[PDB]
């Protein structure tokens, strides 16, 4: 067909892109499109095709295989595991795998609970029983966790809402590059601040690993690792919490069910990921050779987006897919990807989301959405499903 312009679809396409994705899926697996930002890319839609492409080594994540150029500021930060293939990817992920196991992340539970308690206390102080859930919770909890973990001092953390705000929804191209340069310069000064201080946080550890053996972790990869750990876990966990609570509060049958039986909570969190998880499309992939998908040939070097949102509405794989149902069999969702890059952070994402959902339900009586769904505004980006705000209210 021709290329399909997505920016030239309404705020409607941002508010509910799923029917567009479903229509493409009925035509085939791979489609050339143009993003609202302006970029010519491929979409891959359909569960079985998504799953497969995420795990197919012909699809590289190394920008050396892309025909798309990076700016200087972007180049300085691509020395990370998510934008690598084996063997670099293998080497890099070994350095932090131990820190993100289920058993190790469980040790954080008391602290995370303590962070959520304080954030909810503060919220419930509001005199008119209303708040924005983003400002009060979905946003502060994950920065706070990832910031203690890596050793970002308190005063420096606000900057991150601004820097990542510009990576998602900039005012223009040039401010994304400025944020990037600004963030890179800050992570170097932070990294240097750790050297020689004998600190026991994750970033001090990495500084020591790099200093001990530059071939295991170069100083560009050291920066890249700090960068990826911050970003990758933060834009995503924020919007999971926010979207997830939005799904629950816009499906009051399901909210009631979970109140009545809080053993259902983990299952609910998984269905929050399946139904409206923050990663709408996976991160860029570039074919190392022409790749044929039901007779559509995607050329070597092109940018390919696996549309996870659409794999999640594929009825052959998720029955009655438009239904939000916290008891559903969710095993096999691709919210955390699939394959060698499967999310390193998932045990932490889950731990925070489970604790936040439960605190809200247990401490807010008659908790409720404080606008209509049609009033909410979603960020247009086809890679990130997220709200501008989430007005709620409760009794008192
Ligand atoms: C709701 C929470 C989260 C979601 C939905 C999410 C999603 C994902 C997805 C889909 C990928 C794979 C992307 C691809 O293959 O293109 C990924 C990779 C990754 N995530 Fe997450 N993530 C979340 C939380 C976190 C957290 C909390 C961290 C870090 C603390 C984190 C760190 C990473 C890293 C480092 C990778 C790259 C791993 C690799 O290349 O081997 N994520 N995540
Ligand atoms: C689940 C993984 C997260 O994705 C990322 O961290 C990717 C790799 C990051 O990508 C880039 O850094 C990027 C993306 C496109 C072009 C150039 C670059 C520069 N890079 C080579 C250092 C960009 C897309 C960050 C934004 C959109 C975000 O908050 C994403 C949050 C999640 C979706």
């Amino acid at each position: 067909p021709p290329v399909l312009d997505l920016g030239a679809l309404g705020q409607d396409f941002a508010a509910d892109p799923y029917p567009t994705y479903a229509r493409l899926r009925a035509e085939g697996p791979a489609h050339r499109v143009r993003t609202p930002e302006g970029n010519e890319v491929w979409l891959v839609v359909g569960y079985d095709r998504a799953r497969a492409v995420l795990a197919d080594p012909r699809f590289s994540k190394d920008w050396r295989n892309s025909t798309t150029p990076l700016t200087e500021a972007e180049a300085a930060l691509n020395h990370n595991m998510l934008e690598s293939d084996p063997p670099r990817h293998t080497r890099l992920r070994k350095l932090v795998a131990r820190e993100f196991t289920m058993r190790r992340v469980e040790l954080l539970r008391p602290r995370v609970q303590e962070i959520v308690d304080g954030l909810v206390d503060a919220m419930l102080a509001a005199p008119d029983g209303r708040a924005d859930l983003m400002e009060s919770l979905a946003w502060p909890l994950p920065i706070t966790v990832i910031s203690e973990l890596l050793g970002v001092p308190e005063p420096d953390r606000a900057a991150f809402r601004v820097w990542t705000d510009a990576f998602v929804f900039p005012d223009d191209p040039a401010q994304a590059q400025t944020a990037m340069a600004e963030m890179s310069g800050y992570l170097s000064r932070l990294i240097d601040s750790k050297r020689g201080q004998d600190g026991e946080d994750l970033l001090s550890a990495l500084v020591r690993t790099s200093d001990e053996d530059g071939s295991r972790l170069t100083s560009e990869e050291l920066l890249g690792m700090a960068h990826i750990l911050l970003v990758a876990g933060h834009e995503t966990t924020v919007n999971l919490i926010a979207n997830g609570m939005y799904a629950l509060l816009s499906h009051p049958d399901q909210l009631a069910a979970l109140r009545a039986d809080m053993t259902l909570l983990d299952g609910a969190v998984e269905e929050m990921l399946r139904y409206e998880g923050p990663v709408e499309s996976a991160t860029y992939r570039f074919p190392v050779e022409p790749v044929d998908l039901d007779g559509t040939v995607i050329p070597a070097g092109d940018t390919v987006l696996v549309v996870l949102a659409d794999a999640h509405r594929t009825p052959e794989r998720f029955p009655d897919p438009h239904r939000f149902d916290i008891r559903r069999d969710t095993a096999g969702h691709l919210a955390f990807g699939h394959g060698i890059h499967f999310c390193i952070g998932a045990p932490l994402a889950r731990l925070e989301a489970r604790i936040a959902v439960r605190a809200l339900l247990e401490r807010c009586p008659d908790l409720a959405l404080d606008v209509s769904p049609g009033e909410l505004v979603w960020y247009p980006n086809p890679m990130i499903r997220g709200l501008k705000a989430l007005p709620i209210r409760w009794r008192r």
